[PDB]
């Protein structure tokens, strides 16, 4: 189609490796570029370990009030909400929200350790039908993004599946599921990506990524003003390791997106 030749033309254009996939839940039609590479998904993870939480508070209900100790040692590279609070407690919810409205890394570490280890953040993947998702570190060291290496790493149709699921889907209790998309909503820190391509009018849910060779990610959730939502997975990464971010790579995959509906 025009859309995945102006997509790769953009890819050709950056000099890096673009990931993109398109579900438009109006038809259930899907536009996919590279969807079945993997690409080092950075902070994108974030939204399953807070999703898994959310998993769990369905049967512990007052799990999200449950308050966790922030001490010194937890803090990591980049902890913008958790910096805020060392030597006091936040609640799941408190870290939930940072990790994904902030992108703060303590915060993710304390979703993980809540979880029982990456491998209980792999095991929620699994138990809702994504055998793609794979997480195996904590943060910072999952942001490495070396090439080829599977660590950490998703594909974008099985992540913008598993998106779909986890905001537009059932993977989720009505209340968790209304939480998360509030959460993604609020998102501060994705102006510069997915939605700088899109209509001002259009209300997006996201979540970011950044990480080593220049990776540069985003997953949003869409709510076009009068038209089914869509969801969209835009990685991207580059070949050398101290690569500068990319987020207009991001929008311009979007606008080409947009474009085309
Ligand atoms: B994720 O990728 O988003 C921001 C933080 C910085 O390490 O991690």
């Amino acid at each position: 189609s025009a859309v995945q030749q102006k997509l790769a033309a953009l890819e050709k254009s950056s000099g890096g490796r673009l990931g993109v996939a398109l579900i438009d839940t109006a038809d259930n039609t899907q536009v996919l570029y590279r969807g079945d590479e993997r690409f080092p998904m950075c902070s994108t993870s974030k939204v399953m370990a807070a999703a898994a939480v959310l998993k769990q508070s369905e049967t512990q209900k007052q799990l999200l009030n449950q308050p966790v100790e922030i001490k010194p040692a937890d803090l990591v590279n980049y902890n913008p909400i958790a910096e805020k609070h060392v030597n006091g407690t936040m609640t799941l919810a408190e870290l939930s929200a940072a990790a994904l409205q902030y992108s703060d890394n303590t915060a993710m570490n304390k979703l993980i350790a809540q979880l029982g280890g990456p491998g209980g953040v792999t095991a929620f993947a699994r138990a809702i039908g994504d055998e793609t998702f794979r997480l195996d570190r904590t943060e910072p060291t999952l942001n490495t993004a070396i090439p080829g290496d599977p660590r950490d790493t998703t594909t974008p149709r099985a992540m913008a599946q598993t998106l779909r699921q986890l905001t537009l889907g059932h993977a989720l209790g009505e209340t968790q599921r209304a939480q998360l998309v509030t959460w993604l909503k609020g998102n501060t820190t994705g102006a510069a990506s997915i939605r700088a391509g899109l209509p001002t009018s259009w209300t997006v849910g996201d979540k970011t990524g950044s990480g080593d060779y220049g990776t540069t990610n985003d997953i949003a959730v869409i709510w076009p003003q009068g038209r089914a939502p869509l969801v969209l997975v835009t990685y991207f990464t580059q070949p050398q390791q101290n690569a500068e971010s990319r987020r207009d790579v991001l929008a311009s995959a979007a606008r080409i997106i947009a474009e085309g509906l």
